[PDB]
């Protein structure tokens, strides 16, 4: 049926929610980020990445909450491999002139991810409570994550994540040689625009390895991934004002809402986020480049595609990271196989059954 | 067939086409404010009239307009009808408080607009000369027009005005009371809270002395009509999550782009503008106050219902502004019978022939 179309339009139905919510948070983060700059901080060189806006991304995708990336640039470096992640590394520098004060976050002869981020969560925490002309809080720092969540309850309860970046220029770990692997559906040319732009570096402890490493940072491609996600047609015009439509974000937008409403219910499925469905749907779109391949009058087709193809990954336990072929998102490491087959019934129960989770009037 | 369907479509994928422009003024408007507040002119403590936000499509201009206003509380406020025009006042003060800045602008004991109006041009061309450098436009200082226009200069080239406006916490003015009919639609209820809200000035020269008398201010209420605007409904779940969808604001978008459309292409229809068709769904939808009237079913017979009523608008020269009801924007001395017989010609045209001028996919 086309019930799908009656949940998209439910689901776009963000009058006065979206658009008012990005107003405010364009403020608040246009805000903090000024007074981040010229302020006395190793950080005075902190710029927004241009990672996705506010009405163009994280819209159609977690409306609950908001992402930015506050991105500072750094010279020579060395990037020495975490053990076999193929995303964690160890930062080290060339030289280190006293010409550059990140050096002040160095445990040993490393960039610690750990001293970095508790002065730039300071410097955040002290700076953001510092006026009261807005009700803005910073949310507990949860073990693991690599942000300063701010915690706003204007309206309602909204969350804004600030992820600090190390900005590299430098040529791609050679973990990701192989992976983005658009060349049949976004073209060479393409392909290889995206690689000659910088790479970012999240602040993410690596929970493996030797122990719980905060020096560790993470590999991010959120300014590629926007881009794969506002250019996902093999047709140049696809989804604008004088070209065709497609389903490709509709499929995700579902797939993104009906994990989000299972995992509201089921604890056991904590394991699984977001990022789970996009790296999914990248495979998708690699797979079947051809925009006719993605009709916004097989929808229902479309959707049963991602969620078969979602099932084959919880199943073969392979999840490959979209950048990063080596790291399989869907270790047995990184998730227990009771959290897989405990998503597959799920995932089964309401996709043989006319997604009754999908019922709200 | 129910083109129309399709040509909604087609503007809702043109809002984001200036998502970015739309972000571009909220950064350079939220500076500029912060500058004007934190220096020492009559303007500090200015703020934004939060007449709704750029989300506007409904109310003006699709393609290309951006407005703004500047509210300015004042002190107790002694408007003086310009003769009887119900618009158009003087505004005088016999008591003026203590530490109040609006007296650099009294001639005797008038307040001038045009005086008020040359101050604020030039703190503002002292704020955006150095509020860093961008690519907005601060346009030719314009007759009639009471605005310090600008418009974007980065993409293509949207515009951006700013409207200065008095605020006054008094009564409604005696001019204003049998305005507002949205009893037995909206309610007697919200109508008295509407008008317990202030009401604005802004500094329009009029019609009268010989013509552009440099002493008045024109009403504004363009804080109830977005009120009105967000709250259609008769029932409060309009339009929302957990109620029904009407065609109301989709009637009003078509019916504006079509009067744009004829007005791109006729110096003829240049008397027209945007709050015409406003002021004429305003009382459309006092007249038809069921939502099960405006079903996005009917779309069409909405549309053409309120083609129809618009038109008895033109031919029978009149058309009440919705807050004053004395002040006829159709009258006879305002818009002359040559245009509005125009008028109504390339609409019926434009009626009956489907529509021609809707005919750019
Ligand atoms: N805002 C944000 N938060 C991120 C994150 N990467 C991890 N986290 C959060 O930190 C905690 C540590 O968990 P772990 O077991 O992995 O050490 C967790 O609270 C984690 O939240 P979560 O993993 O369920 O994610 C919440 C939020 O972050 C996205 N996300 C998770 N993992 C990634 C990767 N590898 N790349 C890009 N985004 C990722 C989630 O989808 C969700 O939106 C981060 O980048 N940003
Ligand atoms: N933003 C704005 N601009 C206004 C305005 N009142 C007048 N104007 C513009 O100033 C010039 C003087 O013309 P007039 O013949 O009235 O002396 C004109 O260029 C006038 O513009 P326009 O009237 O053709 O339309 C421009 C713009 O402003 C809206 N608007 C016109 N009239 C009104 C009234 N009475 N109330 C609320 N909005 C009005 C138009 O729809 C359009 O967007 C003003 O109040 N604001
Ligand atoms: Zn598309
Ligand atoms: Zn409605």
């Amino acid at each position: 049926p086309d019930k799908l179309k009656k949940v998209l339009d439910k689901l776009r139905l963000k009058r006065k929610d979206i658009s008012e919510a990005a107003e405010t948070v364009n403020k608040v983060v246009e805000r903090l980020l000024r007074r981040m700059q010229k302020r006395e901080s190793e950080f005075k060189g902190v710029e927004q990445l241009n990672t996705g806006s506010y009405y163009e991304h994280v819209k159609i995708s977690a409306p609950n909450e908001f992402d930015v990336m506050f991105k500072l640039e750094v010279p020579r470096i060395e990037l020495q491999e975490y053990y076999e992640t193929g995303a964690f590394y160890l930062v080290k520098f060339k030289r280190i002139p006293r010409g550059n004060p990140l050096s002040h976050f160095l445990e040993g002869e490393v960039l610690s991810a750990t001293k970095m981020l508790s002065k730039f969560r300071k410097i955040i925490k002290e700076e953001v409570k510092e006026i009261k002309d807005i009700d803005v809080s910073v949310e507990k720092e949860k073990p693991g994550s690599p942000a300063v969540t701010l915690l706003i309850r204007n309206p309602e309860e909204i969350s804004v994540d600030i992820i600090l970046a190390l900005e590299s220029k430098g040529s791609w770990p050679i973990s990701t040689k192989e992976g983005l692997p658009i060349q049949g559906w976004l073209g060479t040319k393409v392909r290889t625009n995206l690689r000659r732009e910088p790479f970012y570096l999240v602040p993410k402890n690596a929970k493996d390895g030797n122990s719980f490493q905060g020096e560790t940072w993470r590999l991010s491609f959120s300014h590629t991934e926007k881009y794969i996600l506002n250019n996902h047609g093999i047709e140049k015009t696809c989804c604008e004002s004088s070209g065709a439509k497609c389903c490709r974000k509709e499929c995700l937008k579902l797939m993104k809402y009906l994990l989000e409403q299972l995992k509201k219910e089921f604890q056991e499925l904590d394991a699984f986020c977001s990022y789970h469905v996009k790296t999914a749907i990248f495979h998708m779109w690699t797979q079947d480049p051809q925009d006719s391949q993605w009709d916004p009058r097989n929808l229902s087709s479309c959707f049963d595609k991602l969620l078969a193809f979602f099932l084959e990954c919880l199943r073969t336990e392979k999840l490959d990271h979209y950048f990063i072929p080596k790291f399989n998102l869907f270790s047995q490491e990184l998730i227990d196989r009771k959290s897989k087959e405990f998503l597959s019934k799920k995932i089964e129960y309401e996709r043989n059954n006319g997604f009754p989770i999908f019922d709200k009037l």
